[PDB]
């Protein structure tokens, strides 16, 4: 009566809402406008999945430096830069077949079984047509998931209440898709987190405040 | 004064109030946002049939393999794995002359009266016009009419409330279009089931809440 | 003080609103979106004619068969295929000179003053321009105003309140419009008829419900 | 302190409040959606001239033939069949210079100075961009001023509160413009008549309701 | 601590919404729909500077002959004719290069630091890419700047609340921005006076009721 | 626990609610409308730079040249003449390598750590796509993160509360997005400020009033 496993990706609160954390082999679409959590829910799951289960992650970036990211986690206090030195953290600098193999080269090399994907949008912008996107995007979730290691994809949108991705392609074929929400009301904004679907297992339905602390992203499963 | 048969989809509550069930030998045509629950319709459709009438059924997917719908249905409880082997359920990948002709030979093979079509946005996402949307959607239509097998199609929609479809042509092709809805209100997500039209008999008219529980699709005829 | 003769429709309640029924020689376009009763109007118009006037029709469609037509219609409990092969009612299949023509030749052989066009939205959908789309639509209606029958055409629009036809141009061509509107309000959808305009001749002004029962349209005129 | 000179349109409270009436030799552009009153506004222009000051006129069409607007005109109980065989009124059937060159000759040979345009969109349909419908707007209204000749052109609009015409560009060419709107608000229909600016002269501001009844347009200046 | 200079419009109540009037030596973007009054306040702009500071004008007008504004002026009682034969003022028909030469020639011959322009978007249309357009509008606002003359252009714009002008370029270019608004509510027309910013001096904040009387433009300065 | 620095701006409140100032190393975005005071934002931080710190700054002009932005400061009091001639402060008139090597030769002979680009939208308009425009972005703040100058971009934006920029790209390459924002209600605009992410380090969240008075931005830290 169940054949879906999950990890738990350690974070505050997203588990109990998740019913049990991400599922194990399938690739999460995170997607959320700017200033929203995308980028730091990537680097907090791989980095807490080290911290607790001794289980390696990869990290390839496109739109920023490795050295900048160290930068930004130690402002939480995260020291990647020990845990990229002791080989239990990859960071992968690209700035598609190529980017695959690169990957699974990566994964192969550090044993690891967990991929966070910082911007595949930015990918996607050399293409014209949603087709080719929708055919790329396929493409790089079918490798994920036959390389076996759980997936944390990220990427943008540009309205608050909209499409879930900038192409409207995105929610369609990736398994998982959470969407992260910074709503501006009453002069204010207010960030929510959101589990659209989850294929093949059960989850929370609407949205639940979180707020991104010093310590790393902090959801209230109310 | 009647001159319509239906065959019962099985589905809980949906026969209530489709009055009877899906039109035998005609083309639905399901449509919803992402995570509404199209693929499980379809998936519940021909389950039901096979376990009820003892009617086989060909689930034709394009955006996912057999292996992961396989796990997604054990996920409710539901062993397809058995159902294929025994030959009471045929599951084929495509991933469009060519598509009607397998799908005309699966079903000559397995001596099976039922259809369910997985992703057709995909296969149109190929063709740029919304003309020529229109005329392979009603080829395809014609095809599985002519063959006389009920069939249930799956397309994908932007807007909770706005166009049936994305291109806004399957609307006005297929004989019964079913809508559902996924409304994002105060926070919070609810289902809804719509039964736009049902060509040449008498449906109910509104819009009614269902779930996706861990047994399938339950919709409430209130 | 009067130059404009009517001829009656005998659909229930729609003379009244109408101030006499459908004007003699001049072309209506009837628009809605899916599931409105476009074709069933279409239909009931030229068997309240048959029935009554004893005044055959000829009913040209480009999205269904003959044999869905007149099935859909025994749904009501209307035998077409009696009055087809009486010859009191013909049915065309063309699935634009050339339609013209055949039209007219049909219209000749039965000696029949009515005619029905189930969807011109299909044709004009080769077309790409909207200025092309306005010429065929106004070479049509002089075509059939030169004939002197009087015509129904129907024609598909996506907004419930927006564009009376998808291009626009249909409701600045056509003597007579007619819109039929499916509102969803409260979860629950309502039907309503409206006409827009009737050169030469006056008409009420509004909209107002109608009910699409077992034995056809029925417009209450409140 | 004055140098505007206006001729009475003899419209039933149009003249109230235009403050005089239309302004003799410029071009006036009557916008409307389908069902408003434009043709027939055009059409009682002229009559009401011929009828009260013994002024001929010319009324030219595009998207009607002469005995169609002839019949709609004798619905009201208008002749205008007597006065086209007694030299009082001139009707132009051209279904951009040609059309000018005709008109100054109809013009010359009628001794009349009163000219009504029932489709100029008709017209530019045929061109692509704004800035030549712009260009061709301002050689036609050039040309009407040059003659002499109080002209009304009207042109079609889409949305009741939108864009004065559909290009967007007529509202800055004509020196007068009137709109009409057919506002459909608790499914019901109300006329309402506004005067946009007149180019040199006082007018009224807002809009006041008027109705089509069997003598022709009837504006309420409240 | 001050470094800008201000010639004064003598408009009734816009040099005290302005704080001090129009500086000296930059041009001022007049921005409206139609029959908001551009024109008008262009032409009483020129027409008070010249009764009271015996300071000449140059009018350059594209979308209309000079006569037609003369006979518009006359309407408010403004004897342009008189002003023109004794030089004081001067009105330019061009209906880019050659136009900046033209007005800069008749900026030397008449002695005149005051310049008003009419319709610079009808110039634009010609341009197809938005990037042409701001190019050849800080051109020519460079070029009136090297001049010394203030200038008075007014554009067009479509919606009362939207886009300052219509290729939205406008606004970024002019240093001083003045929009008039015609704001349609409760089926009434309200005229309302907006400066949106001045570079380098201090305004007024928000819109201010103005009205279009027989002696011209009179806003008040609540 | 930290490894971000921050140089104040000396903005008056800016600092209390970025909490601590701009970052060192980083370049802003700050966008806004027209009017806003993004010219005067950048001009202030490099004025107010020089005159406490003694750090010079650089600021590189599009849309307007070098006398034109000193006559506006001198309107606030501020004798950027002085500062030009003495060297602690270098203009650049540009009118994106080339830009990229000036601007680095700038910083190495005035010895100034300090950068302000007043419009990389006018630059961005000669560009046709998006993916263009966030490769040429991405590679002006790679270099200026690279030279180790804390630089402020400012970018036009054309709806209050809408796209961040125009081409919706900026916002997400970007390291830091300041939103200024000039909104219109009640017949009056409103001043408010917003830091819609900052990289690595805590700043406030919502929109907070802000005024320029006559000694430059004032921004209130409720
Ligand atoms: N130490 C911290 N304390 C609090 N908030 C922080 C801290 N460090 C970063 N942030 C938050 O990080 C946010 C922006 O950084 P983040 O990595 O989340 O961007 P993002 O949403 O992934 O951006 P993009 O769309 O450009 O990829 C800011 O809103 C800021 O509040
Ligand atoms: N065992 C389960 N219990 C509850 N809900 C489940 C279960 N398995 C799947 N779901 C539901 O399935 C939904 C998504 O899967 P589903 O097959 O319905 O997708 P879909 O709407 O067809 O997607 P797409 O548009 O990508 O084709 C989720 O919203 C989730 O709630
Ligand atoms: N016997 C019946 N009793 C009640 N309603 C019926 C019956 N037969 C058909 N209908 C109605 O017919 C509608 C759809 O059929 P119809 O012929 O009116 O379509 P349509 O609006 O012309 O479609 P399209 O836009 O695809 O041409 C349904 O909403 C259904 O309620
Ligand atoms: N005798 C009449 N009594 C009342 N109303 C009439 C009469 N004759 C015509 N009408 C009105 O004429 C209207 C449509 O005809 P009209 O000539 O005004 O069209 P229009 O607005 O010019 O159309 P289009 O946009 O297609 O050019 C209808 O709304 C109808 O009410
Ligand atoms: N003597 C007058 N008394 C009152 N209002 C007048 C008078 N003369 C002209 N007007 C006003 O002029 C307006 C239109 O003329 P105006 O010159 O202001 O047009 P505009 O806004 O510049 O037009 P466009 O956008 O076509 O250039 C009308 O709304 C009218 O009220
Ligand atoms: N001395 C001053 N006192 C008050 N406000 C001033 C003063 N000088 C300039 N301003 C303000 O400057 C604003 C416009 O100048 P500014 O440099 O801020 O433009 P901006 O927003 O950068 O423009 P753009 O989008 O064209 O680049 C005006 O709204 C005005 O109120
Ligand atoms: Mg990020
Ligand atoms: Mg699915
Ligand atoms: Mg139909
Ligand atoms: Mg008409
Ligand atoms: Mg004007
Ligand atoms: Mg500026």
């Amino acid at each position: 009566h169940q054949a879906i496993a999950k990890m738990r990706t350690m974070i505050e609160g997203f588990d109990d809402i998740s019913h049990g954390g991400l599922p194990i082999g399938r690739s999460t679409l995170v997607s959320g406008t700017s200033g929203t959590g995308k980028t730091l829910f990537s680097i907090q799951f791989l980095y807490n999945g080290i911290i607790e289960f001794d289980e390696p992650g990869v990290f390839v970036t496109f739109e920023e430096t490795p050295q900048d990211i160290i930068k930004n986690a130690r402002s939480f206090g995260w020291d990647l830069a020990k845990l990229v030195d002791e080989g239990k953290l990859f960071i992968l600098d690209a700035s598609l077949s190529a980017l695959i193999e690169r990957i699974n080269y990566a994964i192969q090399k550090y044993r690891a079984r967990r991929v966070s994907i910082d911007s595949v949008t930015s990918v996607f912008q050399q293409y014209d047509a949603s087709s080719v996107v929708r055919r790329e995007l396929f493409r790089l979730v079918a490798r994920l998931k036959q390389i076996g290691a759980t997936t944390v994809m990220t990427t943008e949108r540009i309205e608050e209440y909209g499409p879930i991705a900038r192409y409207g392609v995105e929610e369609f074929v990736s398994d998982n898709v959470v969407i992260l929400r910074n709503v501006l009301e009453g002069e204010r904004r207010r960030r929510t987190l959101e589990i659209l679907k989850l294929r093949g297992t059960s989850h929370m339905k609407g949205e639940y405040p979180f707020t991104i602390t010093d310590h790393g992203i902090n959801i209230f499963p109310l």
